[PDB]
């Protein structure tokens, strides 16, 4: 059984390249820096694995109603994924052949170009977690990625407390809630699931993988089936499979930390709330904490300062929509205020403060959805 | 107290990104990792100077109808180069106002953002050559632009020979010759100039220093006046003047190193030659130098070829238009040969060797303007 076939360069390419993402260059066991390739009588499949995320893409031998692939004879082989992508992606005609010969050499053709590549055997080649394909949830692909775009950024990237470069995705009662946080700072999602009511999920999925994942998915509304067991999460699109491990232990409950009243409230414009944190962060020096103070009075007053001793200070006023409730003085990392900023889509923002010392809220106003929370810097 | 004006926001952030490209964050002279500014009755200038560079952009105060400058009050300072660059980018209106103060504490303010840095006395910043009086050549900038990018790419990046980081101006009877080589490959550039025929010079001028300043002339077809001195070359374009120390020694001669006599010589198209050698290169493994060979006989077919041991190979036919003269089997470096291919803008290539172990040329058919020399790889 040694594998032959003809296929799509175009589509060849693109599996490739989406499996290339769970391949590490660092891996104990030295089989997972290959692509493992198998040609059936439907198609050909291509899998990249670094034993925490699994990507297995599939081409079907027709679609649409055009050709894609010829297989002369089923078979499996594992090649080594960086050559092999490099070698993909420059092969000069539409059309490619690959060839498995003897002792698992393996022959890839296009026009006048001959590659071979050393390969190994695919029996070799750790199998895809067996996972029960039942209880699926169902979100639109498009939801999913701006699920994950409002929440992965404020996972942590320390590997101290694992259990935080995750992010945790509760089910209760046909909902969906995704909080991810570093212990400074906090994204919540909320999201209305199409599943019975009685359902239940706790989980940790780490913040790289939904990274990865979110990058193979397109810009469209299929359903994405989302299969949840105790230790893994598959999620499958049209002809990809996405397997991540899940994190182990018990996330932090953080519905303590989210005020639900406030003392002062402000709503203003996006963008120019934006651009003046962005400007007020630009003296920050390397080997001291770059902090941003924020001054705000009704009914419309607010000020913007910072300062870098030996380096210069910045300081700008900006007219808000409306400030209501008691006088604040209060100081916080601007990377924070600007990746919240950042995944919030309206023309204007509610920002809820609690005096100086407590967390704040960043929302969209009338939207119950999304909520950025930020601990600020304390200053004595 | 002293320098104070007001500028349009988009000129000030064009002459401060091309004055960055002299500034070195690496520098032992403190002034210089700032920005001088310097406002006289005729508009700003701004300088940035690593002591090898320095690069002046010059705003008049009135262009036509519109005004770009209203000085209120002439004077300089020098302001933190990376800072300065920072903050000009981000102002929120179109106009923005640079004073000075006491203690060459300087406000830039913009709409209502405010920013204060420490300035430094600009008269510790070094003086630029005093040269734009003597004879200049002239080059249109896209002329200038092609010449550095056929050339620069060939300078030595070892300090073992100085003289070999820096690219031979030589101008005798109205044309320059430029040569770049660091002793494994070489680039040698013809330009006819409209100067008259006494004109002569020979200078080598460093290779970064071509580099940035191709990365400030935009693709036009303006003059460039070149001043050339015995230490420092002037290149002078609309509102810019961009200086360069020259490099001291005698550069080496070249003439021996191309062979008297060809053997070999192939006529193939560049693009399907680039492309093959691109692919033969894919098998590279560090830290082992990576090595192409070439195999000619007349009458078809060029066969490019390379092997990795253990990872795989690579072969691929080329049909050449023209192939003369003994049969070759020939190894080279693909990035030399890479680097050379990719600046030669015809259609075709001419190729022609001297055996295995002597230099090759590239060149255009029928045409000795540019002429690339790579030493091939030796074996035994
Ligand atoms: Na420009």
């Amino acid at each position: 059984s040694h594998m032959k076939f003809t296929i799509q360069k175009d589509r060849l390419v693109e599996s490739v390249q989406d499996v290339l993402k769970a391949v590490s260059s660092r891996t104990t066991i030295p089989i997972l820096t290959g692509i493992k390739i198998v040609a059936s009588d439907d198609g050909v499949s291509f899998t990249g694995s670094d034993s925490d995320i699994s990507i297995e893409s599939f081409i079907p031998k027709e679609e649409g109603d055009k050709e894609i692939v010829t297989i002369e004879q089923p078979g499996s082989i594992v090649l080594q994924a960086r050559f092999f992508s490099e070698i993909v992606k420059k092969l000069p005609m539409a059309t490619v052949e690959i060839e498995v010969q003897n002792q698992y050499l393996t022959i890839i053709r296009s026009g006048k170009a001959e590659f071979n590549l050393n390969g190994l055997d695919a029996d070799e080649y750790p199998h895809l977690p067996q996972i029960e394909e039942h209880h699926a949830i169902q979100i639109p692909t498009d939801l999913l990625k701006n699920l994950i775009r409002q929440t992965v950024f404020a996972v942590s990237t320390s590997e101290t407390r694992p259990i935080l470069t995750g992010v945790n995705w509760k089910v209760e009662q046909s909902e969906l809630l995704c909080t991810a946080t570093d212990s400074h700072r906090l994204a919540l999602r909320k999201a209305k699931l199409d599943i019975p009511e009685d359902r239940s999920y706790n989980v940790v999925i780490p913040g790289k993988s939904l990274t990865e994942l979110s990058k193979i998915l397109d810009d469209n509304q299929e359903l994405v089936d989302i299969v949840i067991t105790e230790t893994q999460v598959l999620f499958k699109a049209k002809n990809v499979l996405f397997f991540s491990r899940l994190l182990d232990g018990n996330y932090p409950d953080t519905t303590s930390l989210i005020p639900q009243d406030s003392k002062t409230e402000i709503i203003v414009n996006t963008k120019e709330f934006l651009q003046a944190i962005d400007r007020a962060s630009l003296l920050a020096r390397e080997g001291r904490n770059n902090v941003v103070k924020l001054s705000a009075k009704p009914a419309e007053s607010i000020e913007i300062s910072s300062n870098s001793p030996e380096i210069g200070k910045v300081v700008e006023a900006i007219v808000a929509d409306q400030i209501e409730g008691e006088e604040l003085n209060i100081s916080f990392s601007p990377k924070y205020m600007l990746d919240a900023l950042k995944v919030l889509e309206g023309a204007e923002i509610r920002v809820s403060f609690t005096g100086a010392m407590r967390p704040f809220l960043i929302r969209t106003p009338n939207d119950e959805t999304i909520v950025q929370l930020i601990l600020p810097v304390r200053t004595y």
